């Protein structure tokens, strides 16, 4: 029966499957909500790819040469502490790297890809460039270590080509060329070389361990004695026998702990990360740390610090106190504290190859240790560089993004890193440059830990690490410790690397590349905005804290640029600006139109440096869309309180439905207690005159003050016009002066006008009547059928009863325009009180004609009507 | 002739008057917008009340006693440097005080009133308590200085009552009693006493200056020589003949620079501030600094450092070189370096009373200098205390706010400060206390400067200070310098004062007093929220940055508390919660209802730790108000994307118009790309089962993950139910497991059901039909009048054609409820996919019955339908 078929076969709705969430690597092409609702070649495992590579990269030129010197200059306990501090740093860094790795599929590159996809392209580009350069230099430094041991073994025998430095450069160039050859040959060959070096190095470590368990009398003159408790108690203690300190020993040891990201830098060639990187990196760190601690302890409890290389030392046991621990085992290697004696645990770096068995085996271990790390860094650098260049963060380096072969191999990057390493090898004296490279590595580790902390601070639902044990405070502590260790090693190198990081960050944030990766920075932006708004929602309103929160019915924010600039003038950095656009038409097309317009106009607002919000709505007409915006726009206490309208210039030649809707917008704004600002200015193209004739709470006074508080209008002086009575001009002038001095509003002059409430000129009244003519109802000259006109061609038709009952207001508007023409004709901008027409008593056409008559033939003028709630105060 | 009357007489709209902005000190007030729209005893001047008080408070014990010691230890140049540094601190503090005091009317109080009204009651209360205590201690300090000079002048004669440390207390108690008496007498009496002390002190200064232009041979054995250029060139340079440094000298000098707020603590008795405090304080600071500099230079270029007072010191032109500025004038006061000589600039503090003429005049200058400052502190402390107590910030001190007499005089505070000063006088050894009091004053000054900087960083339109020359960077610099100077003297005193300020601030912010003064803190809250939202508006959306932005149709947010808590569970700290309320009725009453409910419900939300926004609207019905909210609610990119509704539990016993409106809310949400979440739980009042059978983009999966994120559901494990095919259970289960492992969604078990698509039980289908019957159209048994029935009692009437076209979907809902009953009966919460009914094809009643049949008789269940835009991702 079909009752037992595939669920979801008898419906259009699709069951969840991986094909709906897969970008490119289809099935059923998951149905849209409308369709359901609308009316009808080389891959490595974690062992060979991560564990082995990190293992080899960590173990370099120090495990077999300089570690004994460290256990000599500092005690066994102090050496263990030095090891454990860097181990803690690398362990926290590895935990953070794992947490970043288990968040999603990592395409290619290493630490760069993780950092850039975690917290964006600025830190990402900075750390990518710095880490790539650090690996390129580390190639030269490991090769220089190889050259040093080669020339040392040649000088031990009878062989020398040129001066020691020149021979070092000559051999190092050859080895770097050979390493470039192996790297170019491909990744499988690199892996084979890596595993053979791993087995040789493990054999060398076993050789050393077996050697320390078989003491011989030939090495008795040396420091070798074979795990004598006297040596243990003697070497346990900080004997710094030169211009050396604990911090300097830590600075010397720290480069050994690096290389933890060799496996993570291969992510572009791993079978799958999110399973390989975490366990491989953690196991590598654990094993390397255990080996370091064990070998340090063994060499400290088996070799004495000072030793004289002569069989002439005797064990006769003659009369001697010999409080030192050298004599307790025998008289060999004693009393070379007066003059510099040849060797021991403080003057010999070959002691590792001494206390062992087969010494050429230890030399081969040296070669393998220093060459595996160089190969790892030489592979690591171009992968990171190519991953960063594919993103085109720095357009100048686009050439190095190319790949070759079946597996994308950056041969240009290989050539570039080979050239950089070769250049740094010819110098061959890199002890000055080593702290800078260590600080670069530390900066990369610190920003990895900060990446985890920052992604955990922002609470993005898409953070979701698969790897547990990644506490955010532990990662923040790891970043802090990385910075501290960076400063401990060569303070000025740390300052310089901070300078480079900051400069690259600024350059990237100025270039502003067009990439969107869902970084933790954007999530943190959202979280900050939400938390700040929630905090603001609990703040009680107060009069001194009032701001003009303006909703402007600009439609497209491009139609009236000058108007939007003017509104921005008294809103930018003070209050809120919402650009309201109402879209009409069929719903399906209008939704797409709004989606396109939102992006386009928000981008235009950002590009033109406007601090405005775009608020598009869909409604059947302008009035109800404005109703939507005036009822619901905003969030919490950031809702608008003022409606800003551009003057309807074409109302004379337009359908009176449109002007009726304009005036109804006025009425609705007054209905829900909004202030209204009407702006009339010439869109084609020093005093600010404020005619404050009616008390609206002070909005018509507050707007021009905010105008003068900006640099654009800083040179314009506010002068005030108020209404008064003749023969009392000075009294009212002084009252106004004291009133706005209590408001601390700077003014240049106050003009009291007594010519208001006087009949305007005959020509002006004739012109107003001529303008009014085609909108009169003329009920006096008509029969009772005019009531039908009052319900069909209306309520915009102008009646005779209201034209006679409001003739005072009409004359006041005309006379006020005459006064504005006579006085404020040469003002930069005019702010004037906006008349309020009582709803249900004044037709739309009469209101619009009042505004036209009052505003005609004037410089930029603002008609303002406040909410009649107090907006100013003179109380503290 | 009425055309020339008062403007605004023939209209209802008023003209701007002072009475419209006056709290209590009439007229007809300002007419409301609705009315125009809706259809039918001691006061001081700045000279006496500020300038004199500040000059008297600044000049204390040091001006006439220890200034010479400072000029002796440090050089003339370093003395001028110390004076200028303290002057810079006090001048920036005075500019900041001026800027704060020229904003609004300052009722009473002093620096407390300014600080509290500028940046709120927390810092305000802290600094009020600290400054009041500091002035109370300073009373005892100045009284102790007066007692010390009295006892010194008594010991110069043969008079002595008891041991010096006890005679000091005996005299100091008497002087503090007399000071309390004169303070209690009244303001006018205190002013007269201050004026006479000012004239006596000016006479003493003139005495010193007149006596320095009169070199007498009787004072020649001492350091007095009378402006010899050798002394000028010799008294430069820092010769510290003790364990004293430059910083210690500065610490000794700084208490002389304080007292700059004496005229600002009298603000409650000034004729008018905003004009008295600025000019008076600045002029007082300038005058005091000029006098300090002149006195330092004069006494440095006139008196030598060391002087062995003896007539036997003569200069008979003996054979000697003596390359020092002692013999160049004469042999007097020469060679007292082997043993400490009796006096001079370094060993004498009475040198001021010696250089001058009449010496008792200088002693009276000492007395006036100490007593005027003590009186100023004793007056200022209770004024600040009673201003702080009138606000009830600390309700334990409410008894100290009451005043007696015509002018409100805090007599209780007077007794309190008298008792504190008397207690500190009995100790009589306050040199340990001194750094604490200096640090208290410095903290007060620093927070004044920070008040100006804060009010300038926030850009409140109501900041508007009347005093220019108040650059905010200079104020920030002054605050930083005040902190630095606080640290320079007695670092641990600075730590202690920071501890007290921090503790008082925490206590006040925990007590949360009910005041609202329009502080700069609230303005900065608004500015920060706006800036963060503007920054967020320029952030491109990404899939892994998606958050659930939910608009919940709660109505009153306390009607369904369990539903509100559940929505909060997956919204708190992640995404946005908007509580939508639709208000109906007449507009005039509904606006007032909305205004009341906004405050009430926002306060209720805050008081229950809910991070939700209240969004009330006025609309004709629920549907169009919800349309308002879905179209316009939110600011920028912080707009809702999901609609959350509670289940209509009473839909059976309700008018079908309401349920039709509910289902139309569903359809409208689906129309504009909104997810819908339906929640059905018992309002009366461990696994999370997710039955997500259709791919909505992942919202049905994302919500219960966010549920498990919270600590309330941290013990609940997500287990998943999907629809599959029999005999392919394991393959589908594995596919689901890998899909949600790529999503990093932790699950306990996956259950695949093949029993879906099978016919439900007979009893359940019978019950569904019985519930359905009352809303059936039954057109098969009727005539063409059913078409009219399908237009009036409609479109909620259920047709037979759709009941047959969607019988499979009905059976699926019933069967799914059976499966939920048998499987998820014990779950803590159930999340299930929400069926999508195609608009125009399924009646409202059929859709509601589908939901009811699906979710009936179950634990708390969520029906979720996502946007069908991708919400999860497995890409990094
Ligand atoms: C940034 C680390 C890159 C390799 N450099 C580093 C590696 C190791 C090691 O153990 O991997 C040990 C040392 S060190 N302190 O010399 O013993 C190294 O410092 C060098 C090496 C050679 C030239 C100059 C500095
Ligand atoms: C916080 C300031 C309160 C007054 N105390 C202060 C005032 C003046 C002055 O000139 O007004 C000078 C000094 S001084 N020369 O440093 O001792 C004063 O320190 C004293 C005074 C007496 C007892 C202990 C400390
Ligand atoms: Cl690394
Ligand atoms: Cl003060
Ligand atoms: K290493
Ligand atoms: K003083
Ligand atoms: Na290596
Ligand atoms: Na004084």
């Amino acid at each position: 029966t079909y009752y037992l078929r595939t669920f979801g076969h008898n419906t259009m709705d699709a069951v969840p499957r991986i094909d709906h969430y897969r970008h490119t690597a289809e099935k059923l092409l998951r149905p849209s909500l409308a369709e359901l609702h609308d009316e009808l070649v080389v891959k490595f495992g974690w062992i060979k790819g991560v564990l082995v590579r990190c293992m080899l990269n960590i173990w370099g030129v120090m495990l077999f040469i300089r570690l004994s010197w460290i256990v000599g200059q500092a005690g066994i306990g102090l050496s263990v502490l030095v090891i454990m501090m860097a181990t803690v740093v690398t362990t926290i860094t590895g935990l953070s790297t794992s947490a970043i790795a288990t968040n999603g599929f990592v395409r290619g590159g290493g630490a760069y890809y993780l950092i850039s996809r975690s917290l964006g392209p600025e830190f990402g580009g900075a750390i990518g460039l710095i880490f790539a350069f650090a690996n390129a230099v580390a190639v030269a430094m490991y090769v220089v270590g190889f050259a040093e041991t080669v020339v040392e073994l040649l000088k031990e025998h009878s062989i020398l080509m040129i001066d020691e430095i020149n021979d070092i450069r000559i051999i190092g160039a050859i080895t770097v060329v050979i390493l470039l050859g192996i790297s170019v040959a491909g990744m499988e060959w690199e892996a084979k070389a890596q595993i053979v070096l791993l087995v040789i190095l493990l054999l060398a470590i076993g050789d050393f361990v077996i050697g320390t368990f078989i003491p011989l009398e030939s090495k008795k003159p040396k420091g070798f004695f074979g795990y004598k408790s006297e040596i243990f108690n003697e070497n346990f203690g900080p004997d710094f026998r030169e211009e050396e300190t604990f911090f300097s020993v830590f600075a010397i040891f720290f480069p050994a702990a690096t290389g933890i990201l060799a496996g993570a830098n291969i992510s572009g060639d791993l079978a799958d990360p999110q399973s390989a990187i975490p366990k491989g990196t953690l196991l590598a760190i654990l094993i390397t740390t255990l080996v370091y601690v064990g070998i340090a302890v063994s060499v400290g409890s088996c070799v004495v610090r000072d030793a004289t290389g002569n069989v002439n030392d005797t064990i006769v046991t003659e009369l001697t106190n010999c409080t030192s621990a050298a004599c307790k085992l025998n008289f060999d290697f004693s009393s070379c504290e007066s003059s510099p004696c040849s060797y021991g645990l403080m003057n010999n770096f070959q002691v590792m190859s001494m206390v062992s068995g087969f010494t050429p085996l230890i030399s081969a271990g040296i070669f393998s240790a220093t060459l595996s790390s160089a190969l790892a860094s030489l592979v690591s650098a171009p992968k990171i560089f190519q991953a960063l260049c594919k993103d085109n963060i720095y357009p100048a380096f686009q050439m190095f993004a190319k790949g070759y072969g079946k597996n994308n191999e950056p041969l240009r990057g290989y050539i570039l890193t080979f050239l950089i390493a070769l250049g740094f090898i010819l110098i061959a004296e890199l002890n000055v440059i080593a702290p800078i490279i260590s600080n670069f590595f530390l900066a990369s580790y610190a920003l990895i830990n900060f990446s985890v902390f920052h992604a955990s601070l922002a609470k993005s639902p898409g953070w979701r690490p698969a790897f547990k044990y990644y506490n955010m405070w532990i990662s923040l502590l790891g970043a802090i410790l990385c910075c501290i260790v960076m400063f401990v090693i060569n303070w000025w190198a740390a300052l310089l690397t901070y300078v480079i990081v900051l400069g690259l960050y600024i350059y990237v944030t100025y270039k502003k590349p067009d990439v969107n990766w869902g970084s933790s920075t954007q999530a943190l932006t959202y979280l900050n905005a939400l938390q700040h708004s929630i905090r603001l929602s609990g703040v009680e309103d107060h009069v001194k804290n009032f701001r003009p929160q303006c909703l402007v019915m600009t439609g497209a924010p491009n139609s009236r640029p000058a108007l939007l600039h003017l509104v921005h003038d008294f809103t930018k950095n003070v209050g809120l600006m919402i650009c309201g656009h109402v879209h009409m038409g069929p719903r399906r097309q209008a939704m797409k139109e709004m989606s396109i317009d939102q992006a386009k106009y928000q981008r235009w607002l950002i590009k033109n440096k406007m601090k405005a919000f775009y608020a598009p709505v869909h409604a059947d007409d302008l009035r109800e869309g404005a109703q939507y915006l005036m009822q619901a726009a905003g969030l919490g206490r950031m809702k608008p309180n003022t409606l800003v309208l551009g003057f309807k210039k074409d109302w004379l030649q337009a359908d009176m439905r449109d002007v009726d809707m304009y005036i109804n917008l006025f009425h609705d704004a007054f209905d829900i207690q909004y202030g209204v600002v009407v702006i009339r200015l010439k869109e084609g193209l020093n005093t600010i005159d404020v005619w404050w004739l009616f008390d609206d709470g002070g909005l018509t006074l507050l707007i021009p003050y905010l105008l003068t508080t900006k640099k654009k209008w800083k040179d314009c002086k506010i002068r005030v016009f108020i209404g008064g009575k003749i023969n009392r001009i000075d009294h009212d002038r002084r009252a106004m002066a004291t009133l706005l001095s209590k408001f601390r509003i700077d003014f240049s002059d106050i003009m009291v006008l007594g010519d208001i409430n006087t009949k305007p000129k005959k020509e002006n009244i004739i012109a107003f009547e001529e303008i009014i003519e085609p909108y009169r109802l003329h009920e006096d000259d008509k029969e009772q059928d005019i009531a039908d006109k009052m319900k069909e061609d209306e309520p915009w038709r102008i009646t005779d009863n209201e034209l006679e009952l409001y003739k005072t207001k009409t004359y006041r508007q005309i006379r006020l325009n005459e006064l504005l023409k006579e006085h404020s004709s040469t003002a930069n901008i005019i702010v004037m009180s906006l008349p309020v027409a009582r709803k249900g008593a004044v037709s739309s056409a009469l209101y619009m004609a009042w505004l036209e008559a009052l505003s005609k033939d004037l410089p930029p003028i603002l008609l303002v009507r406040g909410n009649h709630q107090s907006v100013l105060t003179f109380y503290s």
